[PDB]
């Protein structure tokens, strides 16, 4: 598996259901969206949000963790992130 990949593991974390075989915690959905982020979009873009939007700010400081990351090494980020989150739960990834 490679960057290559990024768009299955990707596809993947779209499709699971809200409580199925795969839990996501706060950290691995910021992990995921700022690694997501920085290899579609690259460096962060725009204004800080306000603190009061906890989530929204939450977001954009993961992203902005994320800056001068190459978006081929976010998207490797990314999927090792999947495969590794996967085999904390017991679950072994192949795309597809």
């Amino acid at each position: 598996m490679s960057a290559a990949d990024f768009e299955a593991a990707v596809a993947y974390v779209r499709s699971l259901p809200k409580d199925g075989p795969v839990q996501l915690d706060n950290a691995a959905k910021l992990q995921f969206y700022s690694l997501y982020k920085q290899a579609t979009e690259g460096d962060v873009t725009g204004s800080q949000p306000w603190a009061v939007q906890v989530e929204a700010r939450a977001k954009w400081d993961a992203w902005n963790s994320c800056k001068g990351m190459k978006s081929e090494d976010a998207k490797a980020a990314y999927v090792r992130r999947l495969l590794t989150l996967l085999r904390s739960q017991g679950i072994q990834w192949k795309p597809g």
